[PDB]
RNA sequence: GAAUGUAGUAUGCGGUCCUUGCGGCUGAGA
């Protein structure tokens, strides 16, 4: 079940830089799964690791037709074309290649459901990708609030007046539908409501068997950071574990290509202990992993969640074909 | 996660300079 969040104002969501009364300007990030878990965790609680386990989240435009926006993949440079790593045995190293030169730039922005089915094929059209602009922007409110230097500078979240911000939810673990809650920093609130499955999930759920398929057939298969995971065993590594593929019945790994941006650092409050959380290290989301696997997939979902805190919403993984 | 105040679009500036109410007409006809 989906979970539309509207905002009805800007939101801010905090940065782990400390503001009280020394650090006034106040930035935003974009919204850590684990901000919106909490916040349905207090949507839940009020109808009636929490015990539901939330897929993740993605953004959303609403103009006529509803679509779900992914962020956009770290595997598409800024021309719309796909990045492959290719290996030089003659060297002995392996690249990454963009068919038109050994350097490229990520394209910043979204990526729809229906570029996540084509996507994943290996190929990426025009309209399947969407602009950072056309969804929010950072709006700054200055000067808020002996108080001659209590004025603080804030920067916020516009969103466009038909974007706003949809939570993946599994089914069941119904609660109410209509309501306001307040999530992020500064005290703002948003106009949620709950939405059936969208048909985008049900076209990509239906057609999950062809990519597995050719994921098994080619030998191939590259996984997509919906949002972000904290993939370390003991602390925190980007480094993709072995065993962590063995669950979908990898029987070997060959070689494992990860291209991605500099980690999220981030923590919470311990409302049990009132005490900050520990600090963490995510791996950015939008960043790819290539294997070359030795046997075959045996998952029915097109999703796995990978890494600790999942049921957050934190490591989904989207199994891609390169 | 919670946690303005003070402030005159004012100061100085001549609707002035150059222009003939002129031109033509019998207080006359028997």
């Amino acid at each position: 079940m989906i979970l539309v969040m509207k905002p009805y104002d800007s939101l801010l969501f905090r940065e782990p830089r400390p503001f009280d009364v020394n650090n006034h300007v106040a930035r935003t990030i974009l919204p850590l799964p684990q901000t919106l878990a909490g916040a349905v965790r207090s949507a839940i609680y009020v109808k009636y690791e929490p015990e539901f386990e939330i897929l993740g989240h993605f953004f959303y435009r609403y103009d006529g037709k509803f679509e779900l926006l992914v962020e956009s993949p770290h595997d598409v440079t800024q021309n719309l074309g796909l990045v492959k790593p290719h290996r030089i045995d003659k060297l002995g190293i392996t690249i990454l290649m963009d068919s038109e030169g050994i350097k490229f730039r990520p394209f910043n922005g979204f990526l729809k459901f229906s570029g996540l089915i084509d996507y994943l094929q290996g190929r990426i059209a025009e309209d399947s990708v969407v602009e950072r602009q056309k969804i929010f922007k950072k709006e700054r409110r200055v000067g808020i609030a002996t108080k001659e230097e209590h004025f603080y500078q804030v920067e916020m979240l516009r969103f466009s007046d038909d974007c706003g911000i949809a939570v993946w939810v599994e089914d069941g673990v119904d609660f109410d539908d209509e309501g306001i809650l307040g999530v992020g920093g500064e005290r703002r609130f948003v106009k949620f409501e709950k939405r059936e499955e969208p048909e985008c999930i049900t076209n990509l759920r239906s057609k999950w068997k062809k990519i597995r398929d050719k994921i098994n057939e080619t030998g191939r298969l590259k996984i997509y950071l919906a949002t972000p995971a904290i993939l370390g065993a003991k602390g925190y590594s980007s480094k993709l574990d072995y065993d962590l593929l063995g669950d979908i019945g990898i029987e070997r790994v060959r070689s494992v290509n990860f291209i991605g941006g500099k980690p999220v650092i981030f923590s919470g409050w311990d409302f049990v202990t009132r005490k900050p959380k520990p600090t963490r290290y995510a791996v950015p989301a939008g960043s790819v992993y290539f294997v070359e696997f030795e046997g075959e997939v045996k998952l029915d979902m097109p999703y796995l969640k990978l890494g600790k805190l999942t049921k957050l919403g934190y490591g989904l993984c989207f199994m891609g074909v390169w």
